[PDB]
This record gives structure tokens, sequence and C-alpha cells, in this order.
């Protein structure tokens, strides 16, 4: 039972917070990548565990930029994003609104990465603050270590957040 329906998400973020790991953390290494453009195949089953289960493959793309470096004319045709940023850096996530005009209705995921830099004492600071850049943009937000695999593990927190944001995406359009 696959669906031949397309769904396409944009992966976003200023240069260096972890935009091409994310992408091979989330599509389990399923990536072709080169210095203009890589994508990434994320397979998910939608409504999963029901007879309207349908397995999607959808598109992670991540072509870099910076919010001078235009590239919208691969902005075409999409149907969510994920708004990166480095929780070690908070110029990052500043910098999140800029990129979301790049592309309202379009669902929106927040993704920190390096949560492994940051010291369990100012780590409170730092989850209380992208809990508020994540209202911010009325989505949901997700924060890992991009390098470990178990980061977004089926089963866990993450990997449901992650889940239901593909089903509004896919619902949406
Ligand atoms: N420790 C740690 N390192 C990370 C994490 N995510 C990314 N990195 C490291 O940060 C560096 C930049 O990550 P990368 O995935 O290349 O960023 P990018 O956003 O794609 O950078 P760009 O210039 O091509 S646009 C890499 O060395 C990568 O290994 C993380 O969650 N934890
Ligand atoms: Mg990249």
């Amino acid at each position: 039972f696959a669906s031949l329906d397309r769904v396409k998400v944009l992966v976003l973020g200023d240069s260096g917070v972890g935009k091409s790991s994310l992408v091979h953390l989330l599509c389990h290494n399923q990536v072709l990548g080169n210095p203009s453009w890589t994508v990434g195949c994320s397979v998910h089953d939608y409504k999963e565990g029901t007879p309207e289960e349908k397995t999607y493959y959808i598109e992670l793309w991540d072509v870099g930029g910076s919010v001078k470096s235009t590239r919208a004319v691969f902005y075409n045709s999409v149907n969510g994003i994920i708004l990166v940023h480095d929780l070690t850096n908070k110029k990052s996530s500043q910098n999140l609104y800029r990129w979301s005009l790049e592309v309202n209705q379009i669902p929106l995921l927040v993704i920190g990465t390096k949560l492994d830099q940051i010291h369990e004492t100012k780590r409170h600071e730092v989850l209380i603050r992208t809990a508020f850049l994540a209202e911010d943009f009325n989505a949901e937000e997700i924060n890992l270590d991009c390098t470990n695999p178990r980061s977004s593990a089926a089963g866990s927190s993450n990997a449901v957040k992650l889940s239901r944001f593909f089903d509004k995406v896919i619902e949406k359009r």
C-alpha cells in the first residue's frame, strides 16, 4: 500500500547548523547529495496501524544558502518546512523567521541541533527558550544530536513528533 502523492519538505537554516547531518539522520542515509543540492527519502507510514495506512516517500531537500544567497528555484511545490537552528548559536534561531519568508497554511517543524554540546546546567534555559521559539511558528519542537542515530529512534518521543508533523503535511496538502 504505497502512495504516489508527492510530499516535498524543505530543510532550511543557517550554514553549519547541521542540515545535511539531519537529513542523513532522518532518512537513514538514503540520501543523494552534492555541493549544490541534497535530497533524502524519509519513508513514512501515514496513519499507521489503521486500515487507512499508506506508505509515503517524503522528499527532504537541503539546498543551503543564506538569508544573501537565494536558492528560490528549489522552493517550488513545497508542502512542509523544517526550520533548523544550532542550540549553541542563538543567532541561528533569530534567522528562522527570515528563512520562513523565503517560501499561512504550510506546516512547520522547529529542530534544534547539537543538544549534546549543551551542559546539563545551561540546558534548562536553552530549552525554555526553544519552546517559546517553536510557539512563534505554531510548530512543535525537536531538540537532538544529529550524529546520534538513537536521536530519532522508532517509538521515541522525537519520532512521534516527527511522525505527527509528516501526518499534518500530508493532510494539509
Ligand atoms: N556534536 C554535534 N555535531 C553536529 C550536530 N549536527 C551537525 N553537527 C556537525 O556540525 C557540522 C556542520 O553540520 P552539517 O550537517 O554539515 O551542517 P549544514 O547545515 O548542512 O552546513 P552547510 O554549510 O552545508 S549549509 C558537521 O561537522 C557536523 O558533524 C549535532 O547535533 N551534534
Ligand atoms: Mg547542507
